[PDB]
DNA sequence: GCTGATGCGTG
DNA sequence: GTCCGACCACGCATCAGC
């Protein structure tokens, strides 16, 4: 009976405590019940142990189902480079829920909005189908993803409808949450990998049934078992960091075990790697304190796309994003300039660059906003209007050899010798090797004058290995980063923990000339759970049927609930930006723009102030001009 | 072909 | 103070209904 499956129990037996038989398909109810127990407890150690217990049972009884269970737990359809997209959100899902239940769409939409979760609407509104299996549900997910073109939505909903029909207990709750993209399991790539290494360590794969070894850490002490499990997890995470492909890792892991996995999987071009990231710093003094005496280089903080350029032995080139998505079609201009950025001796590499929009007429750098207007579909180079300049700063791979273990001085050296620069097309990142504080400060202000967001600071020899998929403390960011009183003119219904309350708010400034409230930004950060739920009734009493005549929101998202302009909030923001969406001070700085708040954050309520005493739109334009 | 609703990516 | 999972804003992209 899969409805009683308790993978959170102590002394879990991968065979006797499982809700299915050997050689039999893993039921999806076992996965859903694993999701329930993971969410009921808060200790992330117990959430990993509960997921491992399911994986141990999968490994022991139904090994071919390990890959679908992992992807279902990660809410992914496959390898990130494959580019498989469901094309399903809340809109298609509620249409399927209303169609399966025979209810109207607005009644289902009203319920989904009030309860805040679409999975609760599908579960409660339940409307003889065989029991769902893990690989069966996963195959239906990939089937929904393959449907494209005209009249594909109805075909997607039909697959979803048949799923909701076969759903029992909490299966519909987690299928709807997964299809909406918000599974909210509490575990992701780090925790799912942790549970997998624990599973194959406790219940080794490749055994004859019945498995003679079910708890390999039985006689170990608590510390010894913890130490042995921590190092086994480091083997899997180190191998997966270099080969982030579950389609490749899992088959070899099941056949040769975890300890022999590094001998079969090696870093090579063609498989995208999660790039190295940096930690923010609050100033140059913190940089030198954290770096102690380690020599560092100062690099420009570029405002573009992190592009991983893979050149395969033979001549094939692929461009990958930071999220391991293939962008080779988005950049045909970069593909055509590959032969003129390297020496003839270069036959294979993995480049770590920054794709920055380039004004070829002015020989200047354009902001990231101009880069986002680039077509992302299959473009041809002749129609590219926003050219890009490549800014390389690291070399992961060169001519069959990996350089992740070499220091940055060795990697930067091999990058400057084997690659040739072309102005406005491919150049090395503007760097400066120095220890003088005054020289770093001038380099930083220079960086801003060249339309960059600051400085990247990286160690050169001490702790200077390329750390894949890691936000390192050996890379530091020297970035450039106002209090305003805005009127709450609308509310947005919340999800997740804010399901039954408000999750966002539409703020507005006061325009003195037209005597109108102009929307300026959206706000949902800076709130404690207490001051949100304890004050949600105060804003709920301000709900208006229709917006006031003096409220102007223009192209901003229409709020779910219009609120009577009466609440004035003190809001802090990193900086101000020109927005083609918000109408606040539209014609006071630019002719057809307006000013919004970048990363706003709630501070306090200003009950002493009234909407007409809020920060004026002229005051907003003055703050932007002072930037 | 147009429009509005809808989905997706990444810094 | 560090790690981790979840979220997002604004751009392009996709599609239902006409
Ligand atoms: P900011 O907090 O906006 O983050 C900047 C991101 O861009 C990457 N990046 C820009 N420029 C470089 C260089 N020269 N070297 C390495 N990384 C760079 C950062 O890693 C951040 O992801």
């Amino acid at each position: 009976d899969p409805s009683g499956y308790n993978p959170a129990k102590n002394n879990y037996h991968p065979v006797e405590d499982a809700c299915w038989k050997p050689g039999q398909k893993v039921p999806y109810l076992a996965v859903a019940r694993t999701f329930e127990k993971i969410e009921e407890v808060s200790a992330r150690l117990r959430m990993v142990e509960t997921l491992s217990n399911l994986l141990r049972s999968v490994v022991a009884l139904s090994p071919p189902d390990l890959l679908p269970v992992l992807y279902l737990s990660l809410n992914h359809l496959g390898p990130p480079q494959q580019g498989l997209e469901l094309g399903v959100g809340d809109g298609v899902l509620l249409k399927a829920v209303a169609q399966a239940t025979g209810r109207q769409l607005e009644s289902v939409r009203a319920e989904a909005a009030e309860k805040g979760d679409v999975g609760l609407v599908a579960e409660n509104s339940r409307s003889p189908p065989p029991p769902l299996t893990a690989s069966g549900v996963f195959s239906k997910f990939r089937d929904i993803a393959r449907l494209t073109g005209s009249a594909s939505t109805a075909k997607k909903i039909d697959i979803i409808k048949g799923l909701f029909v076969a759903c029992r207990h909490s299966e519909a709750r987690f299928i709807a949450r997964s299809l909406s993209g918000r599974l909210r399991l509490g575990l992701a790539e780090q925790s799912v990998l942790a549970a997998l290494s624990q599973a194959v360590s406790l219940t080794p794969p490749g055994q004859e049934f019945p498995p003679a070894m079910v708890d390999a850490g039985k006689g170990k002490t608590a510390e010894a078992r913890k130490t042995w499990l921590e190092e086994q997890g480091m083997i899997l995470k180190q191998t997966f960091c270099e080969v982030p492909d579950l389609d490749r890792i899992i088959p070899v892991l099941l056949e040769h075990g975890l300890e022999r996995l590094p001998e079969h999987c090696k870093l090579s071009p063609g498989i995208p790697l999660k790039p190295m990231l940096a930690h923010p710093t609050r100033g140059i003094s913190e940089v030198l304190k954290r770096f102690e005496e380690a020599a560092f280089t100062c690099e420009y903080k570029y405002d573009g796309q992190r592009a991983q350029i893979h050149a395969l032995e033979g001549g094939e080139v692929k461009i990958f994003s930071r999220n391991q998505e293939d962008n080779t079609g988005k950049y045909p201009d970069i593909i055509s300039r590959i032969p003129k950025i390297k020496l003839p001796s270069v036959t294979s590499f993995i480049l770590d660059t920054e794709a920055v929009a380039w004004d070829r007429e002015k020989k200047q750098i354009q902001p990231f906003q101009v880069l986002t207007t680039r077509k992302r579909k299959e473009v041809d180079a002749s129609e590219i209007q926003v050219q890009v300049c490549l800014y390389a700063f690291d070399l992961i791979y060169l001519n069959g050899e990996s350089l992740v273990r070499e220091p940055l001085s060795r990697r930067r050296q091999l990058l400057r010798e084997n690659f040739v620069e072309t102005e406005g097309e491919f150049v090395f990142a503007t760097s400066l090797d120095t220890k003088d504080i005054e020289q770093i400060a001038e380099f930083l202000e220079q960086s801003v004058k060249d339309s960059c967001e600051g400085l990247m600071v990286k160690t050169l020899d001490v702790d200077a290995t390329y750390e894949i998929a890691k936000r390192s403390h050996n890379w530091l960011k020297l970035k450039k980063d106002d209090t305003l009183d805005l009127v709450v003119i609308g509310a947005y219904l919340g999800r997740g923990k804010r399901a039954g309350r408000y999750g966002g708010f539409l703020l507005a400034s006061y325009d003195e000339d037209s005597e109108e409230l102009q929307a300026i930004c959206k706000l949902g950060t800076g709130f404690s759970d207490e001051e949100l739920e304890e004050h949600h009734q105060s804003l709920k009493a301000l709900v208006l049927p229709s917006p006031r005549p003096y409220v102007r929101i223009d192209g901003a998202v229409i709020p779910d609930h219009w609120l009577d302009p009466s609440a004035v909030w003190e809001v802090k923001c990193a900086d101000l930006s020109l927005s083609p969406i918000y109408p606040a001070a539209r014609g006071l700085v630019d002719s057809d723009k307006g000013i919004s708040l970048r990363f706003p954050r709630f501070i306090r309520v200003r009950e002493d102030k009234q909407p007409e005493q809020a920060t004026t739109s002229a005051q907003v334009a003055c703050l932007y001009r002072k930037q």
